[PDB]
């Protein structure tokens, strides 16, 4: 026998709690399919526990500056084991409160792995019971990418972002592969907490998809903070030795020759090189539906699969993977099938994000190039400042703040901006505002400032 | 004999230097007459040394969670001179900076004390020397207040802002009286660097002029801090002990009888209850330039005081007591003179406040009770959130973030925005720059979050 809802979910992350919570909102009668733990990747594995590791990384640095501000110093060691407790504790909560949520809602939850049956009906199945509707939406997420061992044998002796939040312990030395903003934070973060850390890298900065500002500045601040940005450079191949792994490394800088180098006595090998969609398992044959080379799940814009009745949001469809892009998807979806909103749909422009490095990036809009390509080297103005910021004038360690603003036309239309330093973090959101409505560099110079912040400058630029 | 420019400004502070440099930079030949230091309040006493302090008592906090994050806490004590010297060495430093920036403008340096004269023709003189143009703009700030012996026998054992950037050591034993901005951030400083500090209200709550939830939320922040807030309390005397001041207070809580309190052993009396505009010496009445009975130039919308070719902008004329604001004036009526564009002022509205408490203040706009006094109650429509930072997820210690986002009529223009928390000082600028632009809730709703942030939940309301 088949159960019926007016909507089935399959996912209990960012994504489908946002989804099945808005339809439910709507009247519809929901359930959701989860296999692990609800919150997802966001929750369990990702933002959150991330965030919280940050901000202990943070507390590492006001113990630096700590006896400049007229303190005496703290002298003693980091506690993984304190925050990781807690860190968990906190997951824990989280954990119970998106179940509260949904049975809140009257959303049924379905615990186990979901994947689709051959009726022509569009019909899951978990756990050997059958259920379905006439929407189904999949937002399944993904996962972290590991080498091959035929491509790197040894590879498998690594772990990824996952087996970082498993970590009991810091270790003493650590190498982090890839470029990424997951790269980026977590060697940032356990530099910080005082392990001996490297990062390697394919070319010579970091973050080579965001504005070349930022790209240039977020490797000069990781150098500048003790991590060692090692260029050029992959991976060939891992063993276990008595003290660690041992990693095989090949340097290939451009106007030297090719190098072959070992690093001993490495405690932690972490992989942050992309991530793979969750969908190797979910019997998508059995319906035709669509997916990439890479098994994305193939959408139009209004998260529509090639399949009548079917949906996908999120990290599963390998564009823009953020929770909150996956939450605002799956909300004008739950708008346009139960609201009957037929135009409802995200719009992917303008998307702003955070790289929580030391210190923070926030970007919304195009990078300079991109302006540059969509209107013409002649009709782009780029205004942009570097100076250190205040909390800096009494200390011995520095960090900087650069801020860029991409204008188009002669009205200077803000098609971007991109910033490093403190507080750019909690600065962003408002500035993403104003850029969605249009905002003209006239608009920012006619808003008096706040003084004294490092947000000002972006008012102030001339 | 008598020195002729195109633009004499007295004062170089924030808007003397600011007007004074624009103007040069439109061709006028210009002068700067300052009696003290350049760089006026702002620099000397005011937002660079208050910022430099609010600094400090945030790493007294970070000390209070570190070891909740992980590390052996510090246990030992704060060093008020170590960071009074540093203090000190960059307002050295910025002083420095604006004589050089005045240097290489060209714009002449006049040190002295300016008055005007009788001549018909608007002049000054300073050490004996006389200087006309015929365009001469008032700059001259405001000092505090502090009360009369003959109101309060004992006053003048007080000192205010300017007597607390001049303190060598941490006072023991602090009593603040006032309810606006400075006695709140002052009284905060002290206590978090460990002063035994209270702050004398005249009625329930500080900052009553603010948004009423900020009102509240600010003195409940106070009072959580340690900041004993004496309500309904105000000062009869003040006399000279041998262990310091015993302060003298009436208390009067509606629905109980007045009573009389002595305050014993106080180290530092600070007067934080007004400022009073520096014109007394000025010889305004040799001209009939019009003041009110506070002594604040009178202007009108374009910064003309009731004389053809004297203007005056910031403090003198009591209106926006804020840096950027002077700053905004001074500029545009640089281009009104120099530029010939009679359009050309300061809109006096949302312009944005940080107040720098425990944790921060951000306002821009209408109160929730302006929005119904100016649009009607049945046009007004407020949204808000009260939640706890996820830093404080994992600490003992706790601060609140609340938020308040004031709309008006069919369209839910957003007329106000009221916020205090973690990261609100650099959160609002951006969203001060949307407001100027007349962005309503869907513009707010149509912005994707970043997440995990505190800035995400001002576009999330509902
Ligand atoms: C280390 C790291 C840090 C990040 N930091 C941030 C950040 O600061 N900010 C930000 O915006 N984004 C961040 N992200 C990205 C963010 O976590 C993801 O974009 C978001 O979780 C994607 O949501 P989703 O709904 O697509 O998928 P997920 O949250 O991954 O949820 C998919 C759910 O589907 C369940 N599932 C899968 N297959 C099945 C099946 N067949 N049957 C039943 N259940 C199934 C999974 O168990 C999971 O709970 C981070 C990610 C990582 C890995
Ligand atoms: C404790 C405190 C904290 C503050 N915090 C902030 C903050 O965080 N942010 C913010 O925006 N604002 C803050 N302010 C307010 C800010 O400092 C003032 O709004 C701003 O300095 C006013 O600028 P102004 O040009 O009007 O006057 P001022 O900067 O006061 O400059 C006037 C100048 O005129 C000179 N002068 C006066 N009379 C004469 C004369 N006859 N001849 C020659 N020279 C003369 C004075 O010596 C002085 O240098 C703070 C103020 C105080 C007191
Ligand atoms: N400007 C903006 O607004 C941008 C926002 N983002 C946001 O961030 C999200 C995630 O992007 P991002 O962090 O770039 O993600 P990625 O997962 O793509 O980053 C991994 C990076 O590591 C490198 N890498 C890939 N494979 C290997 C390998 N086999 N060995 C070593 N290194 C490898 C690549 O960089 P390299 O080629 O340098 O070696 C790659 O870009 C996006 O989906 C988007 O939401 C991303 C980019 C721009
Ligand atoms: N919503 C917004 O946007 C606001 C922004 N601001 C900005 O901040 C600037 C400064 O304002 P603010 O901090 O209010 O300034 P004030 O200098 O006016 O604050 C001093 C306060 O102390 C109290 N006080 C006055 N005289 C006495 C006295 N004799 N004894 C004891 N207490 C006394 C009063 O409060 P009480 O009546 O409670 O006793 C008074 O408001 C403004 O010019 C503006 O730029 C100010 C208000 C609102
Ligand atoms: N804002 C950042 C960076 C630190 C910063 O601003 N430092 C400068 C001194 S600020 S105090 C004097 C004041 N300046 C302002 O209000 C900023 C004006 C803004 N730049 C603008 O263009 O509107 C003032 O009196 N200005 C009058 C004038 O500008 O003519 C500074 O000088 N930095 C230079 C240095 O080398 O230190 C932060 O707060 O971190
Ligand atoms: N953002 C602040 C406050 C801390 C906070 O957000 N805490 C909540 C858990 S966040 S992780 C799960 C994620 N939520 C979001 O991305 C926020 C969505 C936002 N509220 C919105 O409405 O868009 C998610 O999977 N959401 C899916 C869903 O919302 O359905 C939280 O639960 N707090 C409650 C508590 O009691 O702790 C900060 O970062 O400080």
């Amino acid at each position: 026998a088949v159960a019926s809802y007016d909507y089935l979910v399959i996912g209990g992350g960012s994504g489908g709690l946002a989804s099945a919570r808005r339809a439910a909102e709507l009247g519809a009668r929901a359930a959701v399919v989860e296999s692990h733990k609800l919150g997802g990747t966001c929750v369990n594995v990702g933002c959150v526990p991330k965030k919280v590791m940050w901000n202990t990384a943070v507390h590492s640095e006001f113990m630096h500056d700590h006896a400049d501000y007229g303190f005496p110093s703290c002298e003693g060691k980091f506690n993984w084991r304190v925050i990781k407790e807690k860190r968990d504790a906190y997951v824990s909560r989280l954990n119970a409160i998106y179940q509260n949520n949904l049975t809140k809602s009257h959303i049924e939850i379905i615990r186990g792995h979901a994947a689709f049956t051959s009726d022509p009906k569009p019909t899951i199945e978990v756990s050997g019971k059958k259920y379905t509707a006439p929407h189904i939406l999949i937002a399944t997420g993904g996962m972290p990418s590991t080498p091959h061992e035929s491509q790197i044998p040894g590879a498998s002796l690594g772990i990824t972002s996952d087996g970082f939040f498993q970590l009991e312990e810091l270790p003493g030395r650590s190498v982090i592969v890839g470029a990424g903003y997951i790269a980026v934070e977590m060697a940032g973060i356990l530099s910080a907490l005082g392990s001996k850390t490297s990062l390697m890298i394919r070319h010579d900065k970091v973050l080579r998809s965001f504005d070349s500002m930022i790209s240039t500045n977020c490797t000069e601040e990781l150098e500048n903070a003790g991590v060692e940005v090692l260029k050029f450079s992959q991976v060939k191949e891992v063993k276990k030795t008595l003290s660690g792994l041992e990693v095989s490394m090949v340097t290939a800088v451009p106007g030297r020759l090719p190098v072959m180098t070992m690093i001993p006595d490495v405690d932690c090998l972490l992989w942050a090189i992309g991530r793979v969609p969750n969908t190797k398992d979910l019997s998508l044959n059995k319906l035709g539906i669509q997916t990439d080379d890479k098994g994305h799940i193939i959408v139009d814009e209004f998260q529509n699969t090639n399949v009548k009745g079917i949906y996908a949001v999120g990290d599963v469809c390998g564009k823009a993977l953020l929770t909150p892009v996956a939450i605002a998807a799956g909300r004008k979806l739950a708008h346009r099938l139960f609201e009957y909103k037929e135009d409802s749909k995200l719009d992917y422009n303008n998307i702003p994000t955070v790289v929580f490095s030391h210190p923070p990036i926030g970007t919304v809009g195009l990078t300079e190039d991109e302006a540059i390509h969509k209107y013409g080297i002649e009709n782009v103005k780029t205004y942009s400042t570097s100076f250190t910021p205040m909390y800096h004038a009494v200390t011995k360690r520095k960090t900087k703040c650069v801020m860029k603003m991409v204008c188009a036309n002669k009205e200077e239309k803000v098609v971007g901006i991109h910033m490093q330093g403190l507080g750019c973090d909690e600065m962003l959101q408002g500035f993403a505002v104003a850029v969605k409505m249009g905002a003209t560099k006239a608009d920012f110079d006619n808003t008096v400032a706040i003084h004294p912040t490092s947000s000002e400058e972006l008012v102030t630029l001339r």
